[PDB]
């Protein structure tokens, strides 16, 4: 721990402060001080995460439990998708690069999901990019590990009070990010839980028992919810092509059981001509 020299503060998450740091191995790392001894379950869960290694998952290099505090040492990347989106706002991310990033994030999700590990908190600031065209998921497994946060990417079954949600929650979040790369605007930018739900309802239709069996018995479902009609995706994500719109529609299925899995999404015709472009990055 005295083994690291802070370089600068680079971020601030739900789980504490993040610094760029140098390991006195020579390596440059992202160091996360976990907000706080450490409960023993958090330890064994995080220890499990160190083994969950994939090219599209930010590598957990080390887990330092000392002085009764917890530090997570991560592989360092120089940019995130939020900043890249803000920088690309004038002409948009080119479609082939959108498709490459979506494809790679679905590979990362299919990996974690096959081990029954969920992210739960996907958002642009958690997706990190390098000069080689790679994109990686940061903070995977941390929500389960530890128990204004953005609601924009939160799945409707969470907002409706489901306690035992599934890997489908990460697919919803990724479809929301896909729509945002395409249109250069957040799809559902809610500033309260009801505003988030009602934005979803205004675009996708108020869900009912027809499209989502069991919806009306959910913990926070209210029969008094206004009933809005569903919009056409051609209005929601222009100028995305029909393969893209078709894939997005399956990622945004109301019923978590009908929503497409990461593994099935990888086979969708949208990915038939996928390539790996390199972005233009100013670091
Ligand atoms: C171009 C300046 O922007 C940057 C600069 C550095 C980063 N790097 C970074 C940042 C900012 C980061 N921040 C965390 C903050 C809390 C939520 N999850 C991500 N985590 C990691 C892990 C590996 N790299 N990294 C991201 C964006």
């Amino acid at each position: 721990m005295e083994n690291f020299q802070k370089v600068e503060k680079i971020g601030e998450g739900t789980y504490g402060v993040v610094y760029k740091a140098r390991n006195k191995t020579g390596e440059v790392v992202a160091l996360k001080k976990i907000r706080l001894g450490v409960p023993s379950t958090a330890i064994r869960e995080i220890s499990l995460l160190k083994e969950l290694n994939h090219p599209n998952i930010v590598k957990l290099l080390d887990v330092i439990h000392t002085e009764n505090k917890l530090y997570l040492v991560f592989e360092f990347l120089h940019q995130d998708l939020k900043k890249f989106m803000d920088a690309s706002a004038l002409t948009g991310i080119p479609l082939p690069l959108i498709k490459s990033y979506l494809f790679q994030l679905l590979q990362g999700l299919a990996f974690c999901h096959s081990h029954r590990v969920l992210h739960r908190d996907l958002k642009p600031q958690n997706l990190l990019i390098n000069t080689e065209g790679a994109i990686k998921l940061a903070d995977f497994g941390l929500a389960r590990a530890f128990g204004v946060v953005t609601l924009w990417y939160r799945a409707p079954e969470i907002l409706l009070g489901c306690k035992y949600y599934s890997t489908a929650v990460d697919i919803w979040s990724l479809g929301c990010i896909f729509a945002e790369m395409v249109t250069r605007r957040a799809l559902f930018p809610g500033d309260s839980e009801i505003d988030q739900l009602f934005r979803i309802f205004r675009t996708l239709g108020t869900p009912d028992e027809v499209v989502w069996p069991g919806v009306t018995s959910m913990p926070d479902y209210k029969p008094s919810f206004p009933k809005w009609a569903r919009q056409d995706f051609s209005k929601v994500v222009p100028p995305l092509d029909e393969d893209g719109r078709s894939l997005l529609s399956q990622m945004l299925h109301y019923d978590p059981n009908k929503r497409i899995s990461a593994k099935a999404a990888l086979a969708h015709p949208f990915f038939q001509d996928v390539t790996k472009p390199v972005p233009h990055l100013r670091l």
